[PDB]
């Protein structure tokens, strides 16, 4: 019992891949099924330049990450961080709730690839 | 305006502390304010035996975590996974909508701390 949005983004998601020498990393585990989300992002201007993901995970997961990744695509660093799954619940609506799990991966990812480019940035920065 | 359950455990938050050499450990940064929230969890008969946080972060952060880590201790490690934010949404109802991404650290936090001690358990598996 899925949604049409969620089809289209399983069946055609956007920014599979990988980024070599990332701006910033993020990878999260969902523990039940084993499986693990990675984003890549590369960071212009403060703006996401580029970003892909990489999982083995299930459909829902896969869907989730691939709208999250278009809607972060050529944000500001500090727009791309307030989004949430929040901002995909509609079309999230009726997934089994054992796949809320699965649709916190993206988000979570996302965040902590942020925080790896931010403290990054910091740590040049030590001395000045 | 905040929730008085939430009142409760932000003046009186349940398992702050850390746990030395701990079974799994757990960190999430909010890039936003640069708050870093830790989850310590102890494991013995594939339950929560001990589990403790430790945050810098704000009043909403640490009144999550006190009530994810009270849901959590004494459960076994797959019904600790599948709580999220979700099971206590009712007493976060109504906080202002950036608190959103500080409640959801408590949750990621514990779920980064079952997956990596789950992990060092699949160590064993190389054993052949
Ligand atoms: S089971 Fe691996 S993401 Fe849904
Ligand atoms: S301000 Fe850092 S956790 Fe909300």
């Amino acid at each position: 019992g899925y949604s049409k949005k969620v089809m289209e983004h399983f069946m055609n998601p956007r920014n599979v891949g990988v980024i070599d020498d990332p701006d910033g990393y993020g990878k999260v585990g969902n523990p039940v099924c084993g499986d693990l989300m990675e984003i890549f992002i590369k960071v212009g201007d403060e703006k996401i330049e580029d970003i892909k993901f990489r999982t083995f995970g299930c459909g829902a997961a896969i869907a989730t990450s691939s709208m999250i990744t278009e809607m972060a695509r050529g944000k500001s660093l500090e727009e791309a961080m307030r989004i949430t799954r929040n901002d995909v619940a509609d079309a999230l609506d009726g997934l089994p709730p054992q796949k809320m799990h699965c649709s916190n991966l993206a988000a979570d990812a996302l965040h902590a690839a942020i925080n790896d480019y931010l403290s990054k940035k910091q740590k040049h920065l030590e001395h000045h």
